[PDB]
């Protein structure tokens, strides 16, 4: 299928990955950079980002969903379901309104795109309604991260997907904090795009920190395979 080699051919081996942020949340402004690396043929994402801004006003763990599903493991018998590598490399614009349970909520807007080698996620992040003792505004969550299941759907009249999903962040007191996600893709490029049947991304991520790191920082490893079309 000339289609699946054009975006399979974009990811078949290690690519360099650049990440920033721009993010503004009940005005405490603040700056991201990432760069690292994804090889989409084991699922595989390894990134390092930094406040360049100096302390990040809120929680690493509330970045991550923020902080490149083209690299998803797609197994072969669902390569005609991989729309995000379909869109590359003109890219696609993701989109998100995130609910923090009884705190306040981001919208984010990225573009993810090819700069010459080099795949790009570029982000504007803007969140309101924070509580500023609350947990996030407070940091009262843990420096860990859950494996989650995300429920890819086709949006038909916008060429594109939608993306609906929870995830539960651990509190320090034992808690969960819940964050809500809805997402929406569309291709940047005029071009035609795979529009898939439901199906879902499962997801691990781990977080750590750089010994040798003096700024405000977090490395992030995730794993990612489609999966729920047998």
């Amino acid at each position: 299928d000339p289609m699946v080699s054009k975006g399979e051919e974009l990811f078949t081996g290690v690519v360099p990955i650049l990440v920033e942020l721009d993010g503004d949340v009940n005005g405490h402004k603040f700056s991201v950079s990432g760069e690292g690396e994804g090889d989409a043929t084991y699922g595989k994402l390894t990134l390092k980002f930094i406040c360049t801004t100096g302390k990040l006003p809120v929680p690493w763990p509330t970045l991550v969903t923020t902080f490149l599903m083209c690299f998803a493991r797609y197994p072969d018998h669902m390569k005609q379901h991989d729309f995000f590598k379909s869109a590359m490399p003109e890219g696609y614009v993701q989109e998100r309104t995130i609910f923090f349970k009884d705190d306040g909520n981001y919208k984010t807007r990225a573009e993810v795109k090819f700069e010459g080698d080099t795949l790009v996620n570029r982000i504007e992040l803007k969140g309101i309604d924070f509580k500023e003792d609350g947990n996030i505004l407070g940091h009262k969550l843990e420096y860990n991260y859950n494996s989650h299941n995300v429920y890819i759907m086709a949006d038909k009249q916008k060429n594109g997907i939608k993306v609906n999903f929870k995830i539960r962040h651990n509190i320090e007191d034992g808690s969960v904090q819940l964050a809500d996600h809805y997402q929406q893709n569309t291709p940047i490029g005029d071009g035609p795009v795979l529009l898939p049947d439901n199906h879902y991304l499962s997801y691990q991520s781990a977080l750590s920190k750089d010994p040798n790191e003096k700024r405000d920082h977090m490395v992030l490893l995730e794993f990612v395979t489609a999966a729920g079309i047998t």
